[PDB]
Order: structure tokens, then sequence, then C-alpha cells
């Protein structure tokens, strides 16, 4: 009776914490990603980074659904987050697909996570995860998308080189 | 034929209306609560400008919603502001709780108001209230609900008068 | 002989992998430290700052290791990041003794850490170690241990809450 | 019992003067890979502004040792800079090889130094190799190691042009 939680769905307040998870692991495959790409004998520094701008992200995109669950009056629980699927990430073009697969993977979860609110009626936390997720997501992946096309149109070695310095700048 | 109006039902119409009340209903009991809290007697000098500055923003959320029946070519209707319950709040942590079921009610009433206007098709209905209401709703419950366990922690005497001073400055 | 790796043993290697894996950890502990202070029913600002911040440090603290990995020519493995002990941490003193047990447990590894790298003569390791992390270490338990003294000091309710403001601002 | 001396044993003085000479060796090799790369037919700029200022760094570090010297007391006495082992550096990876071979030779010297004052108990010629070059050697090992990672990727001709732009600017 002194609590915030209102309309929130236990299935929600679950579906954030996965959620949490999720970003959060999304952020140590990019952590991991972006280390690949500064091993010396891999050393792109555009890729190095990229993804470390996208670990960072996606941390925030964690915190922020932490936030959210805490001012929805949900409790958060963390697990475990899983160490990312390869240790080595490959050629910068193979990193953007797995980059790319993960963040089709997010987006999934997150359009699971928005069905899961409007199934229960919580449209503020359907607006949340259209005004701070969606559209990202949607962003993120068009961006990984074109990436994966020109490193294929740049080709390896030299184009690979001279893409990887477009990231960012 | 050279009017406005349009994808707005009746219901969602009349809903605004009601909404119209019950935000200038929170602002008048707002402004109870601030003059409560101005008594001499009572002198919580935090509190009354909280409670002014939320009877404030209420009446804004009121206006904005007047705003927005006349965007949509409804028809503001106003009804009386009925007094608030109490003329007398009680200490912070009274008030503060019946400010936090206050805000509740007023979201549990926005929540309908969005459920109204899905159910009548409206998106820019929904979108409007989730944009101006939804979260903001969610943060003044969170916020408020903080306040409580605050003046809890707190206890009563100095720690009310120390949390007091603790709202807004 | 294209790579950079010189002086740098296999055991150091996997101990930075290790130590990279516990700054995650301990960044992990301070995120979830943080989000219960963001309890609406617990409630402490400067402890959710103060928590929030060292989980960004750690995170730091982590992320300097894996640079320094790959700048040393080893090859960063990452491994689960464990979840916390605990989902709810107490009060804030509770959680102030976690983290400083944390911050021990951090400071004992680098410690081992400091010391692998002593037995493998690697200097430039040594000073890595001594220059990034001990001296915070020793800082942050100190810090900490003050903050346990301090809220003894305060005491529960009132002092809690005033304690709290104190971290941070 | 009017000089400065105090800890600083004969074979760190004689340490220090080897490492002098190593260092105005490295500057000299430096020296003549800038002049390769500033051939009329070879004519790579970046390579060119590089070696220089790596020429002119590794010239610091002399310097910076001579001063170590004179402020502990020892005596500096120098000996020939040989001339570097090639007059033409080949291409850019050629030199960039070299270079990698070098800095790990001066590094290889450093620790042998460090080893030295460890073992002669000299805690702060230790400190002063670590503060000033052991870092710095791996940080040009690793920049150097990288530089040949990517020239590989880049390859011959083009890619070496494109390369070489990338050194410094
Ligand atoms: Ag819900
Ligand atoms: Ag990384
Ligand atoms: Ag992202
Ligand atoms: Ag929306
Ligand atoms: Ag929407
Ligand atoms: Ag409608
Ligand atoms: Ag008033
Ligand atoms: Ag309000
Ligand atoms: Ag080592
Ligand atoms: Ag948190
Ligand atoms: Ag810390
Ligand atoms: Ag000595
Ligand atoms: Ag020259
Ligand atoms: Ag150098
Ligand atoms: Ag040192
Ligand atoms: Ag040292």
């Amino acid at each position: 009776m002194s609590l915030c939680r209102q309309n929130y769905h236990e299935e929600c307040e679950a579906g954030v914490n996965k959620q949490i998870n999720m970003e959060f692991y999304a952020s140590y495959v990019y952590m991991s990603m972006a280390s690949h790409f500064d091993r010396d004998d891999v050393a792109l520094k555009g890729a190095h980074e990229f993804f470390l701008k996208s670990s960072s992200e996606e941390r925030e995109h964690a915190m922020r659904l932490i936030k959210f669950q805490n001012q929805r009056g949900g409790r958060v629980v963390y697990q475990d987050i899983k160490k990312p699927e390869k240790d080595a990430w490959g050629t910068l073009t193979d990193a953007m697909q797995a980059a790319l697969d993960l963040e089709k993977h997010v987006n999934q979860a997150l359009l699971d996570l928005h069905a899961l609110a409007s199934k229960h009626n919580d449209p503020q936390m359907c607006d949340f995860i259209e005004n701070h997720y969606l559209t990202e997501q949607v962003e993120a992946i068009r961006e990984i998308s074109g990436y994966l096309t020109n490193l294929k149109r740049c080709g390896p070695g030299l184009g690979e080189f001279l893409f990887d310095k477009e990231l960012n700048s």
C-alpha cells in the first residue's frame, strides 16, 4: 500500500529481468568483440571502438531496464551473464554478422517483451520499450546490416582496413 | 465537414472530460496538502513547496487534456471540482500516503483512459496519453513511494523535519 | 615474430583473465547493490548512485585489464559473470559490509595477481597493477571502511538516511 | 661525502650506460628508417614521420637515462653508436618488422636493466624504469605489432600507401 507497483504484471517483471540479462549479455558479447579486434594480430581499431561503444550502450540499455524495473516496483533479479559464444570473432565481417544476429536476437526479445506488456495491458511498459529500445534496435540492425553490405563490397584485406576506419570516424 | 474531429470516439471524449476533472481534482488535493503544510502549526516548507508544485503540475495535466480535447475536436465539459477528502492531511507521511493513493487513482484513471482509446483504436490518443501522462505517473508514484519509504526511515520529529528539507532542495 | 608478446607468462595472462572476470563480477555486484538501493521500499538514492558509480568503475577496471591483456599480447578469455550472492543487500550498512568484503576479495586477487607478475619477473605488469589498481583498492577499502564506521555511528533510521546523503554529495 | 650517490650499484650504473647506448642506437636505427622512407624512390611520408618521431623519442629515452645516471651520481660513459644493420629497410612492413625487433631488443634490455636494479635492491631505479620505459615499450611494441598486422592486411602497393597515411595522421 506504500509501494509504487501498479498495473505491473509478474510476467512483465520477469520479462524485464530476462531482458536485463540479455542486454548485459549483449554488452558482454560486444566487449568480447571489442577485445578481439584489439588483439595485436587483429588490430582493427575502428571495430574495437565500435564494439566498445556498442558494449557500453548495451550496458546502458540494461541499466535503463533495471531502472524501469525499479520505477515500476518490480524487483530486479540478476542471473549470470553468460560468456559469449566465441572467444575469437573472426574478421570484421564475421563479427558484424554475429553482431547482426545478436541484435536481431535482442530485438526479438524486446518485441517479445513488448508483446508481453501489450498482453498484460501495460501501456506504460509498452511505451517505455518503444521509446527506448525498439527504434534503437531497428537503427542498430539497419546500421550493422549496412556495415555487412559494405564489408562485402569492400572485400577482405585493404577493404577491411578501410571500412574499419569508417566505423565511428 | 469543416471540423477537425476524426477517429475520436464519444467515449474517449467523455473519458478525457472525466480525466480533466480528475486532474483538476488532484490539483486541488495537492493545493490542500500544500496549504496544510503551510499552517503555522505544521510548518513544513518543503512539503508545502512540493505539494504546490504537484498542484501546479496537475493543473498543467488538466490543461493539456483540455487542449487535447480541443485538438481532437471534442468538447470540453467541466464538472465541479470536488473538495478534497480531508481538511487536514496529518503528518508528511500521512499526506505522502494520501498523495500516493491519489496518484495511483489518477494513474488507474489514465490507464483506463488509455484502455478506452485502445478499445476505440485511437492510437493518437493512446500515444498522447503515453507521451504525456503514463511515464510521468509512474515517476510520480515511484517518487512518492520512495518518500514514504524515507519518511518511515527518518521517523517522526527531527526525521520529518529533515526529510522535508530534502523535498525539492 | 610479428606479435607483441614479450615477457608475458601464460600464468599471468591467465591471472589477468581471472582478474577481468573478477572486476566484471564486482561490477555486477555493485550493479545489484545499486538496484537494491533504488527499490521503492529501500530508496537510498546516495547508495544507489554510489554503487552505480562503483559498478561503472569496476567495469572500467575490467576493461583496463582487458586492454592490458591485449597490450601484452595475451588473449582475453571471458567467463560467465556470476550473479551476485544476494538479491537483496539489506541496509546500507549491510551492503557497505558486503562491498568491503568484495573490495577486499578483489584486492586480494589483485595482490595475488601482482605476486604472479612478480614471480614471473614481469615488472611492467607489476607496475600496471600498482599504478592502476593497488592504491585504488586501498582507497576504496579505506573509504568503505569509513562508511561503515559512520553508518554505525549514525545508526539506523534517520542516520541511515542522512549518511546516505553524504555519499557522493 | 658531498656526492649524491646512494644505493646505486656499479652494475646498475654500467647497465644504465649500456641502456643509454642502446637508446641512442635505436634512435639511430629509426633515423635511418626515416631517411629510407624519405627516399624519392620509397617516398612514404607517414613512415618517414613516424620513424623520425620514434628516433626523436628514442633520443629522449637516452637522454632521460643520461639524466638518471647523473641524478643517481653515476657517471655517464658513452660508447660509439653503431650504425644500423641495414642501409635500406625495405617496404614499410619490412621496416616495421625491424622496428618491432628493435623495440623488443630494447625492451629486453630494459627488462634486464630492471632485473639488475631489482637484484641490487634499487627500487628507485626500478621505479624509474617502470615509470618511464616499461609501459612505453609495451605500448610501442603493441603499436608496431598492430601496424604489422594492418600492413599485412592492407597488402603491398595501394595498401601500403594507404596504411602509410594512417601512421601519425
Ligand atoms: Ag504489466
Ligand atoms: Ag573489450
Ligand atoms: Ag546497440
Ligand atoms: Ag508510443
Ligand atoms: Ag505506443
Ligand atoms: Ag477515440
Ligand atoms: Ag495551497
Ligand atoms: Ag504529479
Ligand atoms: Ag609475465
Ligand atoms: Ag543498478
Ligand atoms: Ag571500486
Ligand atoms: Ag643499484
Ligand atoms: Ag632521417
Ligand atoms: Ag619508441
Ligand atoms: Ag612502481
Ligand atoms: Ag614498482
